[PDB]
């Protein structure tokens, strides 16, 4: 009868809950949803609900995904994609100030080595560091210590809270590309679980699906293991769908950076596709036309090997054994 729906305890992981419950309430008005409160250890700890049967549904953000999940869990729901993009928010004597225009030698908070490795290439009379806490604790350690200028952050987190109007620069792509999967939320369940699936199916968004299908690929295809500076970038416009992916050293100073295309068309209809069909790059969707999947996963592998012709595995291999 009831859905029951885990989540982490932190408030942003509740916040996401909460939004994907309403979404599926507006869908399925006559069914009972239920929240039960309860970092990879955390993502092992809800797949293990969910493998005992104790949750059906659990919500994360998608860059916090890896590319193979374990086996019997799968994506069902790729939900239409929040704001993608990180953001800066100031400390408070920096009134309408923008990276570009910060005392040199001001210190930036990230904890993000794509971050950090774009905006040193891109800000090299700043300095970048690590910053430890939730989004509160950060934000207090700006608001009253005098350490860090600025801090770096994803805008979805801030608008999720509520918290929009602290963002001082939304970062555009020159500046950083967003991680893949930023911005959107997946709800992971049992693989074979058909009843759940075909249930959270009514959230996926076919542009969203076909974007992170492809930057995804992308992003496994390389190899490069888990925090190495990997970002990406994606549209769909008349017909074609856009995949920019690059990859740097952690300082940013070494890059590879290249733009491939497709034509892919975003389907506007629902289809009832076969139950057999295995799922990609960690994502199942029976009920969205095949072809254009198979195809956004085929663009991120050929941009993968496209990186990996021009020298993407020693870069990555150096920022992995640096980090
Ligand atoms: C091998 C491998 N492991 C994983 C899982 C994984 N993903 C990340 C990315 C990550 N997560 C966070 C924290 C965060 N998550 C959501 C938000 C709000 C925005 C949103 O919903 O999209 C946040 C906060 C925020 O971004 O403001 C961060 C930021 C950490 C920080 O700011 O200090 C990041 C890094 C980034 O965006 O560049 C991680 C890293 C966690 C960390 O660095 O603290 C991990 C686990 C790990 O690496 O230990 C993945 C998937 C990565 C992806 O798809 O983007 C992979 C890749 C693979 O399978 O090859």
């Amino acid at each position: 009868r009831v859905i029951r729906v885990g989540t982490r305890k932190s408030q942003l992981a509740r916040i996401q809950t909460d939004s994907v419950v309403a979404t599926l309430k507006a869908s399925y008005p006559g069914l009972q949803f239920e929240i039960i409160a309860m970092k990879s250890l955390f993502t092992k700890e809800l797949e293990h609900a969910l493998e005992k049967n104790e949750v059906d549904l659990v919500v994360h953000s998608l860059k916090d995904l890896p590319t193979v999940l374990p086996p019997g869990f799968t994506i069902g729901a790729i939900c239409k994609r929040e704001n993608p993009h990180d953001a800066v928010v100031f400390h408070p004597k920096f009134v309408g100030k923008t990276l570009e225009t910060l005392p040199e030698k001001s210190v930036v908070g990230t904890s993000s080595l794509r971050r950090a490795a774009q905006l040193q290439r891109k800000f090299p009379h700043l300095e970048f560091r690590s910053i430890r806490g939730n989004l509160n604790t950060r934000l207090r350690k700006l608001d009253e210590q005098q350490e860090f200028s600025a801090i770096i952050l994803a805008t979805a987190g801030l608008q999720r809270m509520g918290w929009h109007n602290r963002v001082g620069q939304i970062l555009h792509p020159e500046e950083c590309m967003y991680a893949v999967g930023q911005g959107a939320l997946g709800v992971e369940v049992r693989a074979k679980d058909q009843d759940i699936l075909d249930l959270v199916g009514v959230l996926h968004d076919p542009e969203t699906l076909l974007r992170c299908i492809a930057e995804r690929a992308f992003l496994r295809h390389l190899e490069g293991g888990c925090s190495v500076p990997v970002a990406v970038h994606t549209a769909m416009k008349d017909g074609q769908l856009y995949l920019t992916g690059g990859v740097w050293s952690l300082d940013g100073s070494d890059s590879i950076q290249e733009t491939m295309q497709a034509t892919i068309h975003v389907p506007a209809q629902h289809e009832d596709g076969p139950e057999d069909d295995p799922q990609l790059v960690g994502i199942t969707a029976r009920n969205i036309p095949r072809g254009p999947q198979l195809a956004a996963q085929n663009l991120g592998i050929s941009l993968a090997n496209l990186l990996l012709s021009k020298g993407a595995k020693n870069i990555l291999d150096v920022a992995r054994q640096l980090n």
